[PDB]
């Protein structure tokens, strides 16, 4: 073999999923014979949100548990993927600006959740998606000095929670490694600049935040690597030690968003044997897994994770009515050039 993971001193991971479906780590042994062979990490998908460690009001950590169980025992160690998180669909029902003992209740997640974990999960993305976004802005709310303004941040009046989180982090688990995990951040552009004083105030504090997760979910061709790098820079300079981890890593072949519609792939045919997009798509992975190498140094990395399996199980598979192949396994599990991308980065 070899395996992707034994090419690196850092974890390399893979997101996987837990929900009954064709993708479920629990039922298919074909995926379950990836993950041992390539990677020895996992982030759940999925069951690791908020919401998933509630049956009612009450704690309930089975499912999860099995999960963690089977990392353990298939030679994975667990990235846990989110002790904080705004999307309405996974909130707590405590989780409501109706709640008058919010604060009690956002303590006792965080302080429950990760000390349930303790000594089974290696990180936590603590807090995730923290900072403003127009794209995932629904209700229309806007910006507050680039934070996003969502229930934790209006019940905090301010970007406290983020403080809070990862301090009762730190007490329940003092073995995690703790990140703070985004998307676009990677662009060099506003949201770059904008976690700069994130993380900028968080040092200030004095707060116990270990690294800084990039999610990266990129297109073949946007943005550049260049500014990939810049930003990722950025985030180094901020202090000595602080990590960087790559953490939902996926590419698509398909911007919508470039302002050309005679270079999208329409059909599932496309891409299904060889495209162009394929052949960048090997590129495009090399190149970032290569600018990561380059710009986070030996003992401050977090690690690289890709954001699924195989294109069928990916969030990008059919995105806005368009078909994609984000990852490094196709349909058929096989490894995809993009696969052989990473080969080369991380080997030299
Ligand atoms: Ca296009």
């Amino acid at each position: 073999s070899p395996g992707l993971a034994s090419l690196a001193d850092f974890p390399i991971g893979v997101a996987v999923a837990a929900s009954g479906g064709n993708a479920d780590i629990f039922t298919s042994s074909a995926r379950q014979n990836i993950v041992r062979a390539e990677f020895n990490q996992i982030t759940a998908e999925n069951i690791m949100k908020m919401s998933y460690m509630y049956s009612g009001s009450n704690f309930s950590f089975t499912n999860s548990d099995r999960l963690v169980s089977w990392a353990a025992q298939n030679g994975q160690t667990v990235h846990g993927h989110t002790l904080v998180w705004h999307p309405s669909y996974q909130l707590p029902n405590w989780a409501s600006d109706s709640n008058a003992n919010f604060r009690q209740d956002f303590a006792r997640h965080i302080d429950t959740v990760a000390a349930h974990f303790a000594g089974q999960v290696k990180s936590w993305d603590v807090v995730n998606e923290a900072l403003f976004d127009s794209a995932d802005d629904p209700d229309g709310r806007g910006s507050a000095n680039g934070y996003r303004q969502s229930v934790f941040y209006r019940q905090f009046g301010g970007p406290e929670y983020i403080d809070e989180a990862f301090r009762r982090a730190r007490a329940a688990d003092p073995t995690a490694e703790l990140y703070y995990n985004d998307f676009n951040t990677e662009e060099n552009g506003a949201k770059t600049t904008a976690l700069v004083n994130l993380v900028q105030r968080l040092l200030n504090n004095g707060v116990p935040i270990d690294g800084v997760g990039f999610q990266m979910h990129v297109m073949n061709d946007y943005p550049s690597i260049a500014n990939i790098r810049q930003a990722m820079q950025k985030i180094v300079a901020l202090s000595p030690t602080l990590k960087i981890k790559i953490t939902e890593l996926d590419v698509r072949l398909n911007n919508p968003y470039d302002g050309n519609s005679s270079n999208n792939y329409t059909n599932r045919n496309d891409c299904a044997v060889s495209c162009a997009g394929l052949d960048r798509q090997k590129a495009r992975y090399k190149e970032i897994v290569q600018a990561y190498l380059e710009v986070v140094p030996p003992g401050r990395r977090g690690g690289i994770t890709v954001w699924g399996i195989a294109d069928p199980d990916s969030w990008l598979y059919t995105h806005q009515n368009l078909p994609d192949w984000p990852l490094l396994f196709n349909d058929n599990l096989q490894p995809k050039p993009a696969y052989q991308g990473v080969v080369e980065a991380l080997s030299g």
